[PDB]
């Protein structure tokens, strides 16, 4: 590892998100701020709010400069209104250096902050097509790359635990690292292989083949990438366009059959529990996403398994069994690689290359039996055809 510095810079978890500590302003404000790569804008809490313990104080930045211009962004679940500013912006536990950046103070939201997810914040990571109010306000990392010598590339490693984190547990432990400007091998095993960025609005890829316990799911490519398919470190599950849910679900209760789940686990409402230590990984396939290689006709894996799938909860009764949610649901909006796939793998988001690289990761959870994979290569013929087209 060449990035001590920003090694285990993370914090947090799945449901509630990982976070980077940032400081804005002059004199430095510190907050706490959510790493999301299915985002553009840099948006931060700069008024008081029920779940904020701290906030931007715009007033006290002798660095802070007026836009002059509102921003209201309405979400699926959730929605912020801002005002525009720029000021210093740097990282802590990253790269030695200070940068001026677009600021959304958020000055009213609903159902935006998590109550104690720790973080005030978010870091926008992808590109400006999706910025709001639209792609003149330039992204965070545009930013960075374009004032300092920082190569315009991140990685990030997100570390799922394996097991519920109480309240103190989730701020002493170290959720993952996001690796400003570079790769750090520290951080997987084996090999690294890319995938193209298919067009950078999103980080987009393009999903091949789908198997459950090395069985193919047989759905025509496309169904895989409808409408796109995308790796979000701010989302917590692995979402998948309806029909897939549909068939994957389907398979995944076939392959687990000797274990019966009510309809509500599924669906993941409901958590299910068993004995301390006794979750039977085993009768739970992995599942395998085969993605667009950089050379042509050649596809690579990669594998997850239940301890990806498998959201560990606290039980309502704070037993002493060890509970899950399921952490795969449908998605209206195409394949959401979210934080189920990312805890898997070290992902390193090549910007100057255009492309999304895949390791296992060193803080995968997994068993004596079973480790998560990458591996290839693979001969797929007609790609492209799986890529969505309005
Ligand atoms: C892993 C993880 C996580 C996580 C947990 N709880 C809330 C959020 C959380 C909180 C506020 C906004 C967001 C968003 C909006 C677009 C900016 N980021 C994102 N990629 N998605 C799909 C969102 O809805 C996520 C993230």
């Amino acid at each position: 590892g060449s990035f001590v510095e920003m090694v285990d810079n993370l914090r947090g978890k799945s449901g509630q998100g990982y976070y980077v500590e940032m400081t804005v302003g002059s004199p430095p404000q510190t907050l706490n701020i959510l790493v999301d790569t299915g985002s553009s804008n840099f948006a931060v809490g700069a008024a008081p709010h029920p779940f904020l313990h701290r906030y931007y104080q715009r007033q006290l930045s002798s660095t802070y400069r007026d836009l002059r211009k509102g921003v209201y962004v309405p979400y699926t679940q959730g929605k912020w209104e801002g005002e525009l500013g720029t000021d210093l912006v740097s990282i802590p536990h990253g790269p030695n250096v200070t940068v001026r950046a677009n600021i959304a103070a958020i000055t009213e939201s609903d159902k935006f902050f998590i109550n104690g997810s720790n973080w005030e914040g978010i870091l926008g990571l992808a590109y400006a097509e999706i910025a709001r109010p639209d792609d003149s306000l330039e992204p965070f990392f545009d930013s960075l790359v374009k004032q300092t010598h920082v190569p315009n590339l991140f990685s990030l490693q997100l570390c799922g635990a394996g097991f519920p984190l109480n309240q103190s547990e989730v701020l002493a432990s170290v959720g993952g690292s996001m690796i400003i400007g570079g790769i750090d091998h520290s951080l997987y095993t084996g090999s690294l292989w890319y995938t193209p960025i298919r067009r950078e609005w999103y980080y987009e890829v393009i999903i091949v083949r789908v198997e459950i316990n090395g069985q193919d799911l047989k759905m025509d490519c496309k169904e895989y990438n409808y409408d796109k398919s995308i790796v979000d470190s701010g989302t917590t599950n692995l979402r998948l366009p309806k029909k897939v849910f549909e068939a994957a679900v389907k398979s995944i209760k076939a392959a687990s059959s000797t274990e019966k789940f009510p309809d509500g686990f599924w669906l993941g409402e409901q958590l299910v529990c068993w004995q301390a230590g006794t979750t039977p990984w085993n009768i739970f396939p992995v599942i395998s996403l085969y993605l667009m290689g950089e050379v042509t006709n050649q596809s690579f894996r990669i594998t997850i398994l239940p301890q990806q799938y498998l959201r560990p909860v606290e039980d309502v009764a704070t037993s002493q069994d060890d509970c899950y949610k399921f952490a795969i649901s449908q998605s209206s909006t195409g394949t959401v690689m979210g934080a189920v796939i990312m805890e898997g793998f070290y992902v390193v988001f090549d910007r100057a290359r255009k492309r999304i690289g895949f390791a296992v990761s060193a803080c995968h959870v997994h068993d004596e039996f079973r480790t998560a994979a990458v591996e290839g290569p693979f001969v797929t013929l007609d790609m492209e055809d799986c890529g969505y087209n309005i």
